[PDB]
């Protein structure tokens, strides 16, 4: 049923940046996190997909690799966002990929696929300053071998646009790298 992932990470400080009011734990973390793992089919995510029941027993032996990489960073309870993700998009793959394999795919792409780590070295790290898309998206095929997505947010205020998520593209064997083919980021944007 799919043909593709999109492996979303998130900037914690730009995606809680928006939050006007109240607290948002994403202000503090200065590492991309996962957001999600969302089958693809004909260039759009496949959700809900009749699938098992979130099942935290299936995960358990890797709940500290995901409190530290998947933590929501909105809310409070990092297993209630576990729990949605399954639900509305990793059902979507459990043909062959079960939960507990699901769940670790994840974590080996986030371990595997460090953004910060990519950019460092070519002076393109997060400074609050603004950056190129096609050189941002550059760097990281030059590391990682194939084009990543960028995605990109306009503050309602002062119309400037931000980084907020950077998409890794696999193919349908959840490890072989593929180029993503949309952005949602302009020529620049603040990072
Ligand atoms: N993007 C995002 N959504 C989160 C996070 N923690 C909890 N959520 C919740 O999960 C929803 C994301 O749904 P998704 O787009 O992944 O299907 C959000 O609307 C929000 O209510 C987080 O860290 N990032």
């Amino acid at each position: 049923e799919f043909d593709s992932f999109w492996f979303v990470q998130q900037w914690p400080p730009a995606v809680c940046s928006f939050q006007k009011s109240g607290s948002c734990p994403g202000s503090g973390l200065r590492t991309f996190t996962i957001h999600g793992l969302w089958p693809q089919q004909s260039g759009t995510s496949l959700t809900n997909c009749p699938g098992s029941p979130f099942d935290i027993t299936k995960i358990s032996h890797l709940q500290s690799q995901l409190n530290t990489l998947w933590p929501t960073v909105l809310r409070a309870n990092n297993q209630q966002f576990w729990s949605h993700e399954w639900t509305k998009h990793g059902t979507c793959s459990e043909s062959t990929f079960n939960q507990a394999a699901y769940f670790k795919l994840a974590v080996d792409m986030r371990n595997n696929y460090d953004i910060i780590g990519a950019l460092r070295p070519h002076a393109a790290g997060p400074n609050g300053r603004t950056k190129s898309r096609q050189a941002i998206k550059g760097f990281l095929k030059a590391k990682f071998g194939k084009f990543p997505g960028l995605r990109c947010r306009t503050d309602p205020q002062t119309k400037v646009s931000y980084l907020v998520e950077v998409v890794a593209c696999f193919a349908q064997d959840g490890s072989t790298l593929i180029d993503c083919t949309r952005d949602t980021c302009g020529a620049n944007f603040i990072f």
